[PDB]
């Protein structure tokens, strides 16, 4: 029975002013280094418990000890996102609900049918890198978030924000950036209910406003039309849940569409950025890669299967999770009091928080070459140890988008690797921007195409 290590604090504050950055994430990966595998954090009203060893984690994962918690982040987030899955507690009926409805929509097998519709997307990005003149450059976080929100808005609602048409985001973007911003600001706040913060809180509610009304309109469209478009708005209106019989709501239906549209805006376009700058930082992996992209996308167009058979690629992507997992933590509770790695007693109602970038550093189970990008780790699943690699969370509350994810990261990255060559042209300096999630900041590269046509 230890007692916890815990960070420097500010008097009254606590720890609180720790997390007074733009890069808290980043802040909280240098207190594990000092601190180790568990550290205590207070703030006023609240404490957490930061883990990063494998040791502590895999515990952590057990669903009959532990359960999903909202972070504070989370509960800032569930204000426009209300009772979608992502910001939904385990135990509210529509949880489960909207979970058995929504699980057929995201399986292998659906992927089948929103493969022409990723296509297309992925389509319109090489044809914009194809048609950019000598002399310029390719912005590629921002490019990747252009493809990321178009690909969800069509196999989520049949909707095209048309983002490669724009330098300015669709409106209902900016209020939803706007929105995810001033969640992740109002977490920063030792003192939020002072009047310097009010104009914020008006903006949040105008926001909102926004995102509901196109999202209200887009459903009321839709059952007005009657048509069957093969999206995820179509399976939410005609699907029931087995247990209950009963359907979603047409509220809660728009919290899942306002899910679908953070997680597509912020989470797969840091995927494939961090993928793109690990393959321009390691020519080795990127030739290897290259290789097989070159092999099997023997079409034009590729097919559902010949992205099942991009493993190197599908590697790549899994390394890229490994040392910059895009979404970066989650939180978990304990369902009733329970012991932490034979050392640290927690009571019923404790929190945890898991960081996931220094779970993926732990040197006890990648050895010593933990900091070097090395796809290779990942030939054998049976020899990771269990809970070493978690990028989509935890359980039954695991990302249920994650196989959407990976095609559209696989299908877009071998496309890419089909394509081009690629030029680091300005050395980059990685410089990790965090919003909900972590991005590569200012990343940009030169494309050189191999002039194969589409
Ligand atoms: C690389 C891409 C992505 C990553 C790394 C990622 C990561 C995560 C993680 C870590 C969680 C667990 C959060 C927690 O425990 O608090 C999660 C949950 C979730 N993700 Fe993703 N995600 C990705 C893409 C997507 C996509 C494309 C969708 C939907 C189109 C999506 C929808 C969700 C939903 C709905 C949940 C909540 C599931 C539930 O609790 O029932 N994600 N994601
Ligand atoms: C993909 C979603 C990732 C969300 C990860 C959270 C991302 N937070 C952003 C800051 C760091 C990280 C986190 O540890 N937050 C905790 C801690 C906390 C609670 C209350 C006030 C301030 C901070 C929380 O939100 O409860």
């Amino acid at each position: 029975i230890k007692e916890m290590p815990q960070p420097k604090t500010f008097g009254e504050l606590k720890n609180l002013p720790l997390l007074n950055t733009d890069k808290p994430v980043q802040a909280l990966m240098k207190i594990a280094d000092e601190l180790g595998e568990i550290f205590k954090f207070e703030a006023p009203g609240r404490v957490t418990r930061y883990l990063s060893s494998q040791r502590l984690i895999k515990e952590a994962c057990d669903e009959s000890r532990f359960d999903k918690n909202l972070s504070q982040a989370l509960k800032f987030v569930r204000d426009f996102a209300g009772d979608g899955l992502f910001t939904s507690w385990t135990h509210e009926k529509n949880w489960k609900k909207a979970h058995n409805i929504l699980l057929p929509s995201f399986s292998q097998q659906a992927m089948k049918g929103y493969h022409a519709m990723m296509v297309d997307i992925a389509v319109q990005l090489v044809q914009k890198w194809e048609r950019l003149n000598a002399d310029e450059h390719i912005e590629v976080p921002e490019d990747m978030t252009r493809l990321t929100l178009d690909t969800i808005g069509l196999c989520g609602f049949n909707y095209r924000f048309n983002s490669f048409y724009r330098d300015q985001p669709h409106p209902f973007i900016t209020s939803m950036v706007r929105a995810l911003d001033e969640a992740m600001n109002k977490l920063q706040r030792a003192n939020p209910d002072d009047p310097a913060y009010d104009e914020n809180k008006r903006q949040f509610q105008e926001d909102i406003k926004v995102m509901n009304d196109l999202v209200d309109k887009i459903i009321a469209d839709r059952k007005a039309s009657g048509e069957q478009s093969d999206d995820l708005l179509t399976h939410m209106l005609n699907g029931k849940d087995p247990e209950t019989g009963e359907p979603l709501d047409d509220e809660n239906i728009r919290y899942q569409i306002i899910t679908f549209l953070i997680a597509g805006h912020e989470t797969t376009s840091g995927l494939l950025s961090f993928a793109l700058y690990f393959l321009v930082k390691n020519p080795h992996v990127l030739q290897k890669a290259a290789e097989e992209a070159a092999r099997v996308l023997v079409d034009p167009v590729p097919s559902y299967k010949q992205v099942k058979q991009l493993k190197y690629v599908g590697m790549v992507l899994n390394e890229a999770l490994r040392l910059w997992p895009t979404a970066p933590a989650f939180s978990l509770y304990a369902k009733e009091d329970t012991v932490l790695g034979g050392e640290y007693p927690l009571e019923k109602g404790d929190e945890l928080m898991v960081l996931i970038p220094q779970l993926h550093r732990d040197k006890t189970i990648w050895g010593d070459d933990v900091e070097e990008f090395r796809p290779e780790r990942f030939e054998n699943p049976s020899a990771i140890p269990q809970h070493a690699f978690k990028p989509f969370g935890n359980g039954q509350r695991a990302c249920i988008g994650q196989q959407f994810a990976l095609h559209e990261a696989t299908l877009v990255l071998g496309m890419m690797l089909k394509h081009f060559d690629f030029e680091d042209h300005t050395n980059y300096e990685l410089d990790i921007k965090e919003t909900l999630t972590l991005k590569p900041e200012g990343f940009v590269v030169k494309a050189k195409s191999k002039k194969i046509p589409l």
